[PDB]
């Protein structure tokens, strides 16, 4: 089967996950929520609201005490409403980094890497993580987000179906939800992503590439054990595809981010460090994250 | 893996091509046709064609229901040919899923379109065949194609007389791997010999690329000497898939001449009634 080395990797992965990955999402607290009650700049302001609408979802927050409050946003009429899950969202993705900055802290194979080194591939992974981590949450049935005692729902509209999976971020949650994997398997690919040798300022390549092949490796002969079925033939090739279609899928929602952000700023300052909105200098935040213990 | 970085290159490509275009778990496959709920030494070879390939149809509903179809015992007449309308359209899919896997491969990209269209032509039905032989169950002797099964006619071993059915017996015994079957599906979509090629030299000097790395590839990963002459054995499975082919074609074709079946692409395919001009279908399908 597997062999000591790798069913040790296994389950320090496995422990860093089950440490730093809340699933319940018990520790979100004191987030924002929406309120209660020219030419070529116009150009601009027609993408975003592009990159917007279709990522558009309803909000449900149960209480502990059994109520319910929902908020549904307004229908594409004009600016200023389309943002108004924006500090929400910032203050969502910004806790996901958090539990992310701590699942590679907790692993011995990035701990013993050089500081800046440990910048840039977070610098460069964070959303990847953060997407993996979310399709474990995703009920593909109801196009919904279970986040504990919070719910993102995909808003239905009169395209489908067919126009939700026109989104290449909504497409590949449901993709990968498909495929049925193990928390072994995700968190294999984690670490998949998380040791890119081909990151911006990553200076280690051989160290990185050497420790991403074998994290590659031990996936294939998971799977090898696990998955005779016929329904799972060519798993991990599937995977090693979808791997590629997240770096994909990151590179455009960076760019997507800078969009809404040059129009409408929203991010916060962490947010602000992971995606260059203006290497130990520039990245003061995680630079402390990475010094602090867990 | 004592292979040339080439050579586990060669063997990545194929697996991706073929993780991409084999719907293994015949997914996509919707809209077929069903049977209905409802010159004589043509007729007498079209029947010898089809009752040795008889086979009956399952089909396993989501919610827990079975449909089974057992086909008519000859008598007649016309009712030798219900299924036909079927298997055209599984047949269709498998090609164009092929046609896919050859499309993803840079060796096969980077050839004239004339030749893409003449290898295509010349081992569809053969590229079929080996995906086919991954489903087949040699125990039941039933093509398990997700929610739907072909199972031969127990009529009435006698089996093994059909080269087409002896095939898939012998190759399921080989035991073959993944990477063994994609190459074996290089090596036969890779043919320099076949009608219409032009690049005789180019593409034999690809076949013989695929056929070393499968030899090192057996030598390098199979307990040897066990698997002494693997890599031989599969060269005869391929030269036996050669023979079935040039047979199926003659076959196929003495069913269309009496009763029309085949949908568009499977009469580009077979030559059924200036070579992008008369395969208009797979131009398109090659140039998406
Ligand atoms: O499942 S997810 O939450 C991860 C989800 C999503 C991802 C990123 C963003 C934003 O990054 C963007 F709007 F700027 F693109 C931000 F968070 F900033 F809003 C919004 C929504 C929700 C909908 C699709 C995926
Ligand atoms: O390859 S199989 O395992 C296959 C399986 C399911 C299936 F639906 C189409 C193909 C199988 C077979 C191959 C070709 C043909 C036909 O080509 C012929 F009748 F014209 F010869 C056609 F498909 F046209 F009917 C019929 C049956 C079935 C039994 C012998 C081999």
């Amino acid at each position: 089967g597997l062999t000591e080395e790798q069913r040790m990797m296994i389950r320090e992965l496995m422990d860093a996950q089950m440490k730093t990955f809340d699933t319940t999402f018990s520790h979100f607290k004191n987030f924002r929520l929406p309120g209660v009650l020219s030419r070529e700049e116009a150009a601009k302001w027609s993408q975003v609201r592009k990159d917007l609408c279709s990522l558009k979802v309803s909000l449900q927050l149960r209480g502990e005490d059994g109520s319910v409050w929902n908020y549904k946003p307004p229908a594409d009429s004009g600016g200023k409403e389309i943002f108004s899950l924006l500090p929400h969202m910032a203050d969502m993705s910004t806790y996901m980094f958090k539990g992310i900055i701590s699942f590679a802290k907790v692993i011995s194979y990035f701990r013993d890497l050089p500081i800046e080194d440990q910048i840039s591939l977070l610098k460069g992974a964070a959303f990847e993580l953060c997407q993996l981590r979310f399709n474990t949450v995703f009920n593909a049935e109801t196009g919904t987000w279970e986040c504990g005692r919070l719910s993102y729902c995909l808003e239905d509209t009169a395209g489908g179906f067919q126009q939700l999976l026109l989104e290449p971020m909504l497409k590949f949650h449901y993709m990968l939800k498909k495929l049925q994997l193990h928390e072994e398997e995700y968190v294999l690919m984690q670490a998949i992503s998380l040791f890119s040798p081909d990151r911006p300022g990553v200076l280690q390549h051989r160290v990185v590439d050497q420790l991403q092949e074998q994290f590659a490796i031990t996936l294939k002969s998971y799977i090898e054990c696990n998955r005779p079925q016929p329904a799972h033939r060519f798993l991990f090739l599937k995977i090693m595809a979808m791997l590629t279609e997240l770096r994909s899928i990151n590179a455009q929602h960076t760019q997507r981010l800078l969009r809404i952000q040059d129009i409408h700023p929203f991010a916060t300052p962490l947010m602000q460090e992971l995606f260059g909105i203006t290497l130990t200098e520039r990245h003061k935040i995680l630079h402390r994250l990475l010094q602090e213990g867990s």
